[PDB]
C-alpha cells in the first residue's frame, strides 16, 4: 500500500460536497476500539453516493464549527437487502465531546481503497491508521489543502 494516493490536485468527481446528521450505528464502539467513526444519517447518502466505488475516502469535515481532515468509509448496510448506502467519518486528530444529532458537513477529495474482507479487529485497526496517515499525506497537498477554507465551511 502506498503512502499517498491521488492527483496531485484535486480532480472530478472531488470536490464531493454535502451534509449530514451525525446518529448512532448499530453497537460496535469504536470510540473505544481507539478508532471512532461517526455514523452519517442515511437519508443524507442514497442518492448521492448510490453509484459511487464502496471503500475509504479522504477529505474534510465540520462539525461543532471545527475543520478536521478525515476519512470516511462508504458501504452497503448488512441489514436490508435493498441497497442501502452507509457512510461513517472518522475525524482525524480530533479532541472534544461526542456529536450526535450535530449537522457534520463533509467534502470528499479523494479515494483511498477498496474494502477489505474482514479479516479480524487487529487488522481493522492497522488498516485505518494505514487509511489516516494516507490521508494526511494526500492533504499535505496545496490544491487539496485550501479546501479547509472551502466557502462551504463557513
Ligand atoms: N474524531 C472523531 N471522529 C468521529 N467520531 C468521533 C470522533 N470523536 C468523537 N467521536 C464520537 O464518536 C461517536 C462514535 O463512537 P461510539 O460512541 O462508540 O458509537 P458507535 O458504537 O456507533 O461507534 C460519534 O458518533 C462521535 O459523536
Amino acid at each position: 500500500r502506498p503512502e499517498i494516493v491521488g492527483p496531485e490536485k484535486v480532480q472530478s468527481p472531488y470536490p464531493i460536497r454535502f451534509e449530514g446528521k451525525v446518529v448512532h450505528g448499530f453497537g460496535r464502539g469504536s470510540k473505544e476500539l481507539g478508532i471512532p467513526t461517526a455514523n452519517i444519517s442515511e437519508d443524507a447518502i442514497q442518492e448521492l453516493l448510490r453509484y459511487r466505488d464502496s471503500g475509504v475516502y479522504f477529505g474534510y469535515a465540520m462539525v461543532q464549527k471545527r475543520v478536521f481532515p478525515m476519512v470516511m468509509s462508504v458501504g452497503w448496510n448488512p441489514y436490508y437487502k435493498n441497497k442501502l448506502r452507509s457512510a461513517e467519518v472518522h475525524l482525524i486528530e480530533r479532541q472534544g465531546e461526542d456529536f450526535y444529532e450535530e449537522i457534520m458537513r463533509v467534502i470528499v477529495l479523494g479515494y483511498i481503497r477498496p474494502e477489505l474482507n474482514y479479516a479480524g479487529l487487529d487488522k481493522l485497526i492497522e488498516d485505518i491508521h494505514t487509511d489516516i496517515r494516507v490521508a494526511l499525506n494526500s492533504m499535505d497537498r496545496p490544491s487539496y489543502s485550501s479546501y479547509k477554507k472551502d466557502p462551504f465551511f463557513k
